[PDB]
């Protein structure tokens, strides 16, 4: 029986809950949504970074085909070419380059799973696929939740849910953790997720900083059939 | 505005998140339910220990009047007085006795959360009283679950729910953390709470050591009127 456990936060992952496992990073609002989005318009590769003075260097590293995108408090960061909104990593702006983003929670939580076997990017707008790809890979998963400034967040916690329960969906030979099977039963009785996400103290943070059409983009379920992996400090 | 905020298990305790708040301890199957049904019984004290070698150093500070209990996995402890069944400690047993304990989880987040300004006690049985302690206190909380094992408990977690219910029914003042938030969800929609205490991972094992009378007793709402407070290593 495969094994399913959730971390509430970056600031809560520990090592030993992490190594070896299928790793299935959220950061629903917005830095998951953006990875997923990205590369499935052509991008190829997201290189996550933990500050700004690395996210520069970088860019001479991978040269002309660099772009620099993520956030500071949802903001554009002065000097990157991108924000944090899924909408503007179009394909026409993408395809084929590499994007170097550091965020406020996403990115965090990337590096924070190093050990695990498998690192995978999941959001709602990929939620069965990853489902599939964590049934594929046939090991024991951690949902890691990125959280909001390390603490427990709703909208990272239903998509666990969401997710978890289209592993149910795929097969019966599962053992949830207290914390997976509870937020399997958050989604399940929220299945639209959208209403339940505008109970998460983050949500009246995107709403300050008018992200209504990030908001409801990243509620969509399963436009996104691509399951990125971080692998060797890259993503594709 | 008075913030309430939940730490999920005795392993995710962090001192910044506990220090000078209203801390609440919770294990109510079965630690956090004893404390409270033997202190209402006129027990003096309980003091918690996290060794059985410490627990044995403690009888001869106290003298005569020492009893010992709590348990290991469940079971009663060799040559201990008594296990961590709250039935045991009617007061006929226990009356003016100090109590020594140690317990696989809830004496763990006892001694977890020291540097609070207030460590009190909680539990199903004296939820009400605990919810009228804090606003009282009116001071910032923290919900501190022992969890089992380490790890997030539906108990645990379910309980931290309805008190934060019924601090909602004593006023509106609030501000939830998103943890917070998700427990009293999980109460506010499971309100009579024995059914869904029944998907903890930790309910099997109660049910494997035949406990069905003390979880039934365990889920018992507003029977004691107490509530016990952890100060200078001992519990009154
Ligand atoms: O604090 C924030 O608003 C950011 O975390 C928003 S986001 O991660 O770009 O979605
Ligand atoms: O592991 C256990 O069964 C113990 O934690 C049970 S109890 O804490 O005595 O309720
Ligand atoms: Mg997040
Ligand atoms: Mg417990």
């Amino acid at each position: 029986h495969m094994k399913i456990d959730l971390i509430i936060s970056a600031d809560d992952i520990k090592e030993e809950k992490v190594k070896n496992k299928t790793a299935v990073v959220i950061d629903m609002l917005r830095a998951t949504s953006v990875i997923t989005t990205a590369l499935n318009n052509g991008c190829k590769r997201v290189v996550p970074v933990l500050t700004v003075e690395e996210a520069l260097k970088k860019v001479k590293e991978y040269g002309k085909d660099a772009i620099l995108g993520g956030e500071r408090k949802g903001l554009k960061i002065e000097g990157f070419d991108f924000s944090n909104s899924p909408m503007e990593y179009t394909e026409d702006v993408v395809k084929g380059k590499t994007l170097i983003m550091t965020t406020t929670n996403g990115t965090r939580a990337i590096k924070g799973s190093e050990t695990a076997r498998d690192i995978l990017i999941g959001s709602v707008l990929n939620g069965e696929a990853v489902a599939e790809k964590i049934v594929e890979l046939n090991n024991d998963v951690v949902i890691v939740n990125a959280g909001t400034y390390g603490e427990f967040s709703i909208d990272d916690f239903i998509c666990s849910g969401y997710i978890i329960n289209c592993v149910m969906d795929r097969m019966k030979k599962l053992e949830l953790t207290d914390a997976a099977t509870t937020a399997q039963y958050v989604y399940k009785t929220n299945e639209d997720i959208k209403g339940f996400v505008k109970y998460a103290k983050h949500y009246k943070r995107i709403m300050e900083l008018g992200l209504k059409k990030d908001f409801e983009y990243c509620c969509k379920k399963d436009i996104v059939k691509l399951v990125p992996q971080y692998t060797n400090g890259e993503i594709l």
